[PDB]
C-alpha cells in the first residue's frame, strides 16, 4: 500500500560542504515511466561519498549521496521490464542504456547517460523525486542510496539474486567490482607479473584480489598507513611498503625492488602526485598504469611524456570497466559459487542511524569498508 | 684492403647546436669485437636528426648525426655472426640485444642497451670509433649515419635482402616502420575504424599507410601546413582539417566530425599542446591514443586525469612498437614484395654532399624526405 503514492521516510541528507548528514524526513515521490523505487537494506561508505563532502568531487547540492548499495524493489513504473517488486537490486552508479555507442562497443563501459562527467544530480528527465522540508534535493549519480527509499532509473539498476545477502553483496555495487575490475578487466593482469597497488583501501584491497586471481607472481602494496598492510597481505599482497620509510622517491625503490619496473601499477588514492609516481614505477618498454582513484575536481597533472614515448601504456576506468547492468548480478552469481570474497573488505557495521560515525571512522582511517544497515 | 685498418673519409660533423653541418674528413677506426663497420649508400634527414640541430633532442657534442639509413658491410670485428662483408644492411637505432627483460617480453622493443633515455653517444662499451681534426666525436643513438663509413654494435645491425634498394629501403630504418607501426601494432588500429593523425610529415603518412593498412574507415588527417593534404589523401586519409581554419579547438572539432570522438589518435609532431589535444579528441570510453612525436628536451605537460578516468588509453611508442633486429629485415621482404609503398614518402633526392640543402628543405617545409646518396 505505498505503490503511486509518496513516501515519507529517514533519509540522510547533506545540506552543504564540510558539515555532517542530516538525517531527517524526505518525501520520495513515485517512480514515472521506466523508473524503480527501492527499500534500502544496505549501503557502503565509499571515499568518493567523503570525496563530495569534501567538495573535492563535485555534485550539485544540497544532496541525498550513496551510491555503493543493494535493496528490495517496492514499485516499478510504467514500461519497467527488466525488474518486479520484491526483487532483490544493486542500484548502478553508471548506467547501461544499452543503446548508445558506448553500451554498443565490445570494451566501453561509461554509457553516455551516465551524471558523472557533467553532474545534473537529477533523474534521467531532469527532475528529482526527493523532497525534504519543501525544498527539492539533488540526486547523485542516479543512485542517492543514503535514503531508506531511493527512486532510479531503470537503466540504473539491476536485478540480483533472490537469496543474495545484501549487507555483503553492496560492495559489489561499487568498491570490489571498481578495483577487481580495473586487475581482471582494465590492467588485464597476466599471469607471474609483478603488480604494485598505490592505495590499500577498500578499492585497492579489491585490485589486490584481482591480480591474485590472474596469477600475479608478485603483488606489492605501497600505503602511508602501515595498518593496512596486514589486511593486505591476507588477500594477496607478497609485500608491502610505506612511502615515509624511505629517503628516495617510491617510484625509485618500486623499479629497484622490481629489478627494472613493474608489469603493472595501480593508483588507488586519488592524489595527482601517486597518479605520475604509479605511472613511473611500472616498466618503460612495457609497463601499464591504471588510474582508479578520483582525483580532486579541477586540477591537472603535470608529467614528462617520455613516460610514455618509451612504451608504457596508461588508463584510467570508472567501475572496474564492467558494463554494469551486464556485469553486476553475474558478479553476485560468482560471489554466491564462491569465486571470491567480500569480508575481508567489511570491518564495520552500523546502523543507518549512525552513518556520521561511519563516515569518521572512515576520515580517522580507522574503517576499510563500513557497511549501514537500514 | 681496408679490413683492420682506419678509414678516412667524409663526414657530416656537427660541431655546435644551430649550425649548419661541417663535411669534413674524419677518421674511422676498425671494428672491436661485435662491432660491424658499414659503407654507406643512402641515408634520410629525418625531423630527429634537425631536433638534435635544434638542442630540442639533446645529446653529446660534437656529433655525427643521422640515423635512418642503409649500407653494405665493409668489415666485421672478432665474433661477429649475424652479419659478413658485402651484406646490405639497416643500422638499428633501438639496438635488439634479446637479452635483457625488455628484449624477451613478446610486447617491448624499447631494448635496455637503447642510448636514447640517458644518451652518452658512444658505442657500447663507452667509447667512439670517431676522429675528426683530432679531436673524439660522438655518436648518435648507436647509428651515426651521416658518413661515408660509420661502426656499429652488432645488436644495431640487421642484414636486409641482397637485391633491396637501399636509396628506397633506409626509410625502413626508421620514418616508414616508425609510422605504420604505430597503427598497427601499437595502437592496433581495428577494421572499420576512425582514426584521427596530428601531424602530415614523413611519419604521419606512415602513420596514415597503417590505418589504411588496418582496414580503418575514416582516417582524418590534421596539420597546419595545408601543402600536405594531397599527399595524405593519396595516402589513406579520407579527410584533412586545418585546425587554424576553426574557431573553436580542435579536439572538439574532431569530437564532432567523428560523432562523439575518435577510435584511434596519434601525435606525430612532437608538441606538448598536441599531445594532450589528440588524447583529448579520442572518445572518452574507449578511445586510444598513442604519442610518437618526440617532445622538446626535459619540458612537462599539463593534463586533467580525467580524461583517463573515463576509459580513454594513452600510449607511447620508439619505432613503430617494432622489435628492431627481427623486424626490419620482415619488413624489407614484405616492401619487395609490395605489401606497402615507400615512394609517395620520398619528395627529395641530393648528394650527401649536400646535406645542408636537404635540412633548409625541411625546415623550410617543402620536403617529406630527402634521402642523400653516397
Ligand atoms: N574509478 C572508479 O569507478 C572508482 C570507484 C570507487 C572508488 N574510486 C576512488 O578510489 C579511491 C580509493 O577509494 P577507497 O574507497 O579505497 O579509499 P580509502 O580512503 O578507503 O583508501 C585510500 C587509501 O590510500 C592511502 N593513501 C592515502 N594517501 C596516500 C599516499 N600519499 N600514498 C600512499 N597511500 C596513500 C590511505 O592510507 C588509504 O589506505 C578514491 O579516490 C575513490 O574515490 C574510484
Ligand atoms: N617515436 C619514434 O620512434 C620516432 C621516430 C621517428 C620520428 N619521430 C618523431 O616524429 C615526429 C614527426 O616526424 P616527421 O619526420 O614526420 O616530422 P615532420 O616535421 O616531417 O612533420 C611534422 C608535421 O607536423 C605538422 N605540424 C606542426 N605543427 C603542428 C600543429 N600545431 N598542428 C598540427 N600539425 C602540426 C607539420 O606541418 C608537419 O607536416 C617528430 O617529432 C620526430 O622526431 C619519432
Ligand atoms: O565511487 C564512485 C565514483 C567513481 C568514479 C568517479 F569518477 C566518481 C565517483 F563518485
Ligand atoms: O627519430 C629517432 C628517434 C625516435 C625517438 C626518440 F625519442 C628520439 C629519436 F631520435
Ligand atoms: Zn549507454
Ligand atoms: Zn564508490
Ligand atoms: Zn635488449
Ligand atoms: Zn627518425
Amino acid at each position: 500500500s505505498t505503490a503511486g503514492k509518496v513516501i515519507k521516510c529517514k533519509a540522510a541528507v547533506l545540506w552543504e560542504e564540510k558539515k555532517p548528514f542530516s538525517i531527517e524526513e524526505v518525501e520520495v515521490a513515485p517512480p514515472k515511466a521506466h523508473e524503480v523505487r527501492i527499500k534500502m537494506v544496505a549501503t557502503g561508505i565509499c571515499r568518493s561519498d567523503d570525496q563530495v563532502v569534501s567538495g573535492t568531487l563535485v555534485t550539485p547540492l544540497p544532496v541525498i549521496a550513496g551510491h555503493e548499495a543493494a535493496g528490495i524493489v517496492e514499485s516499478i513504473g510504467e514500461g519497467v521490464t527488466t525488474v518486479r517488486p520484491g526483487d532483490k537490486v544493486i542500484p548502478l552508479f553508471t548506467p547501461q542504456c544499452g543503446k548508445c555507442r558506448v553500451c554498443k562497443h565490445p570494451e566501453g563501459n561509461f554509457c553516455l547517460k551516465n551524471d558523472l562527467s557533467m553532474p545534473r544530480g537529477t533523474m534521467q528527465d531532469g527532475t528529482s523525486r526527493f523532497t525534504c522540508r519543501g525544498k527539492p534535493i539533488h540526486h547523485f549519480l542516479g543512485t542517492s542510496t543514503f535514503s531508506q527509499y531511493t527512486v532510479v532509473d531503470e537503466i540504473s539498476v539491476a536485478k540480483i539474486d533472490a537469496a543474495s545477502p545484501l549487507e555483503k553483496v553492496c560492495l559489489i555495487g561499487c568498491g570490489f567490482s571498481t578495483g577487481y575490475g580495473s586487475a581482471v578487466k582494465v590492467a588485464k593482469v597476466t599471469q607471474g607479473s609483478t603488480c604494485a597497488v598505490f592505495g590499500l583501501g577498500g578499492v585497492g584491497l579489491s585490485v589486490i584480489m584481482g591480480c591474485k586471481a590472474a596469477g600475479a607472481a608478485r603483488i606489492i602494496g605501497v600505503d602511508i598507513n602501515k595498518d593496512r598492510f596486514a589486511k593486505a597481505k591476507e588477500v594477496g599482497a607478497t609485500e608491502c611498503v610505506n612511502p615515509q620509510d624511505y629517503k628516495k622517491p617510491i617510484q625509485e625503490v618500486l623499479t629497484e625492488m622490481s629489478n627494472g619496473g613493474v608489469d603493472f601499477s595501480f593508483e588507488v588514492i586519488g592524489r595527482l602526485d601517486t597518479m605520475v609516481t604509479a605511472l613511473s614505477c611500472c616498466q618503460e618498454a612495457y609497463g601499464v598504469s591504471v588510474i582508479v582513484g578520483v582525483p580532486p575536481d579541477s586540477q591537472n597533472l603535470s608529467m614528462n611524456p617520455m613516460l610514455l614515448l618509451s612504451g608504457r601504456t596508461w588508463k584510467g576506468a570508472i567501475f572496474g570497466g564492467f558494463k554494469s547492468k551486464d556485469s553486476v548480478p553475474k558478479l553476485v552469481a560468482d560471489f554466491m559459487a564462491k569465486k571470491f570474497a567480500l569480508d575481508p573488505l567489511i570491518t564495520h557495521v552500523l546502523p543507518f542511524e549512525k552513518i556520521n560515525e561511519g563516515f569518521d571512522l572512515l576520515r580517522s582511517g580507522e574503517s576499510i569498508r563500513t557497511i549501514l544497515t537500514f
